[PDB]
């Protein structure tokens, strides 16, 4: 049986509220070694090893805990045979690109987490951690990059989203599909990401100490500039706009972004819009303004592509071959 | 055979010599703008010469941009009068394109603006075939014909061979059920609304704060959730005097109250299946009626 | 605290202590089937049972297999002349698996049954946090829990918090707005389905003409179309004084009239959104009242 | 410019109405040059050469229609630069499917319809044909079998299905996902199927003039026997089950599927379910029956594969392995 080690980072999966049929709730209380204990049959699968590297909720995620996971799976790599790392429901699809960009760790890192709270009828999180450690221990599971396991399905960390703000099968791969179904405990892969993820990417955070600073800013009738307008007086590297359809920006949001480019902050043109791409080639002069088209990448996970680009190159054009490679 | 009246807005649409087969197609240009630079004074002209010219005509087609074709729909929706059908169609694909489906879509749209039974429904949006509600509807795809959905309750109807099987009707109160009267208004509520993500920024939220904003939207994280920094700035924005609506980034479901937010203890409202620009729309219109977060959140229970 | 009774039925969700939190929990064993052995002996029984039960308690909750629940609910929603709720709750995963969904599937359709707002809106099927129609739902996935689907016209509720925010209502004739009383019957009219794709055998709808069934659904393709072979037997058949519905294979839209099949040519009947399962349903209670191709689409128009 | 063949078989996209409004329409009426007249601009992207190889509705598509496309495609392989098939929605699937096990021309093969007949407003057809043109002539259409290209939309021939009955957007491969996204005439492909396609199937129909008989049997509440019986007394070399829920059978159906089985009749279990796989290892004993489960493919789907494995093995394991491989 395969040795799997669990990072836990808090989340709803170790969550805990004081009755089970009301939906109130709270996160950071219960220890990784509480939810393994929770799942009896995984000793039918794997050795498990718990380690807490942080207890808190998703919407808390942050800079620091993304360097500190890259680090840990590069450095822990040939010490197991996969990680599981269960996190928080709200941006675990941040943190999945982010590590599907970083670890060099090859063999299987899979998400897991849960949308009701670990004291609450039909729990979806025990399941969800059995079908983690199944996908952590299948060796096809490797060189898929970064994964996200929920509700019965195997999901590319690049693609993956949150659907519905409530349902346990909200995990949705909502432009190009999932790559294999669990059932019973077996994987019929029949898809991978084509995108460079993992040990085929140039980001190396294994000196980073920080990340670039990056904002996002959302679009809307009457948008304000404001926000635009603080983030650059705070000059930072790069700001995503939430663009409204194919990626478009309100007039007083589109000349505030046109004069940053200019004095060398990254733009990236993405889209509040839940599917398909922001485009080159639709309603905005790119390459006139310095601006990069996001594709499939909503915006935060265009945030993440940014911070890391920025990491390698200012330069509008190469940020613009990078959100066409990765 | 119907008066229907088009109020040409501009957008991806902007002939259809079939139309006379269904209505006596009266036009006029209200602006030409791309929905991406719609503007509330748009929406107060809208309001107005559709609450005006409501005797005149049997029904109304509003062609509109697709960008923020759901926001305008849901604020015609709260301050329109005429129970009337009031249409709002545009079209993904140009009008100098291969299969344009501006033609069809302006079809079907008059079809709808001149059913009988598509009154007393609130605002409708017409695309791809279907009758959607100007609440629930909003666009799911950048560039799909098919990108307009009612993601959360679904489509009202769809339109065959010019005719409508309608087996719905928004709950929701729209149009003469509700308060906003909007025919003496020459602005609305000052409302933002902020993005939440991992390592979220609190200067956006802050900048809105120091503008004497009257309304800040957070779309957040999952069920409503805040990063800690914009948390921070929100919970005393509360309570400076700006009203705070939690609302999701997450493109369908509620943001509910009784999960990890204790909503009352800040003061902020919960958004339900209002995104965050439909709930800007509901969030300005509360507030020219009320400040109380109590009352706020009565609104967001009822339209 | 209201009385609701729980009438059970097999399948894969045959203890939730919290029931008690929300009403007087009364339950019968009508049947232990797998639904895929659900018959219309079950439904006559069942639709009795609770036309007889009705003033006893103050509303309904049917434990079904997943299977044929899409069927079952909607045949209960014809049939059914108590206006009380009626809700029919499953599970996706057995009692004895990790996170077993049917504990919580029973403590919502409860909270269901329990919920005044409920009423007056036909049999309702209640599975993952969501009230749903018996006319428009159906299962999209064999094993996912999310399976249970409104794919016309969405849901009409969420439950959360034990608390129903209802923005829609079926407008199709159900419960005591149809003609359909099934408390003098024993059986109905025989009703078979056959499927269309490439080189179908015309010998399924054969063999059912040959039986003298009642009524014969096509699960066509695309547009309720046909197979020439299947075509030709089926042209034969609703003349024989056999019943013929075009429905599709396809999972969502209307089988339209008007498109490639002159329905009044053969004397065939569109089904509209039912499905081939669900238009058997209906095409059975039809033929309990006209054998009338003009009628029986007539009523395919209104329930 | 490459050199790109449409093979006609009719469909709606060669579909006319005496009104461009009303929905009625007949198809086998119109002639491919008209299709390629209809859409001037395919001139800027290939060399276009039209064939009728027949003029019919998909409803009426057929076991020798199939083999003429594959020995077609297969025979013409090295004569051009990739092929286009105009075809009905109906059956589209099927076909899709068929040439996807059959041919060996590994060489793009893109399959293209319409929803809305070529008479009527905004017609989908044409801009249909023009993306099914760029993905025929886009060298990295090679080497994912055979594809259908609708509504901007790149989708593989094993998952891909009609989801709606008068949609434009009905498409969809609702298991696993598009392979690619078709904007301003350039596909960014992000997914390839895994399962075995084209030249690496052992399918060879160059000489075949009949494919085994396979019927389809539909289950629900109160089903009849009597289908699967007239099926079984015809002698029918197999059975595809139209199952309830995970490929589940009413009582009568199954008993007679039983017998079947065992005097020889290969029985597969699908689902009448849109979604998802039938499943072994769940209320049905497969082994004890001497039945094979679909997994993912639909009813019709799962035919096409039955008549294809019956032409190498009468034998349920090794017709349970081809399901698990192709």
């Amino acid at each position: 049986l395969p040795n799997i080690t669990i990072l836990a980072t808090g989340g709803t999966i170790a969550g805990g509220g004081d009755s089970a049929t009301k939906s109130n709730y709270t996160v950071g209380k219960v220890g990784v070694e509480n939810l393994v204990n929770a799942v009896p049959q995984l000793k039918d699968i794997a050795n498990v090893k718990g380690e807490q590297v942080v207890n808190i909720g998703s919407q808390d995620m942050n800079d620091n805990v993304w360097l500190t996971l890259a680090k840990k799976i590069n450095t822990d790599c040939d010490k197991t045979d996969g990680f599981v790392i269960t996190h928080g429901v709200d941006t675990m699809e941040e943190t999945a690109y982010f590590l599907d960009l970083t670890v060099k760790c090859d063999k299987p890192v899979v998400m897991v987490g849960a949308m009701r709270p670990s004291t609450s009828m039909s729990a979806d999180g025990p399941f969800n951690l059995y079908n983690a450690v199944v996908t952590a221990a299948d060796k096809a599971s490797a060189n898929r990059g970064v994964l996200v396991v929920m509700n019965d399905t195997v999901l590319d960390g690049r693609d993956v989203t949150t659907t519905n703000t409530t349902d346990v099968a909200t995990f949705k791969s909502v432009n190009y599909g999932p790559l294999g179904y669990i059932h019973n405990g077996k994987i019929d892969y029949q898809r991978t990401p084509a995108r460079k993820h993992t040990s085929d990417t140039p980001f190396d955070v294994s000196k980073l100490n920080e990340l670039p600073k990056v904002g996002i800013v959302y679009n809307y009738a009457n948008a304000s500039d404001l926000p635009a307008k603080a983030l650059v007086d705070a000059g930072y590297d790069g700001i995503v706009s939430a663009g409204v359809g194919n990626g478009n920006l309100y007039k007083s949001v589109f000349d505030t972004l046109a004069t940053a480019a200019k004095t060398g902050t990254a733009v990236v043109r993405s889209s509040r819009v839940p599917t398909g791409a922001t485009t080159q080639d639709a309603e905005v002069d790119d390459a006139k303004y310095g601006f990069v088209a996001s594709g499939t990448l909503n915006p935060q996970k265009a945030r993440v592509l940014l911070q890391l680009a920025l990491t390698q190159t200012k330069d509008p054009q190469q940020i613009q071959q990078i959100f066409n490679q990765y």
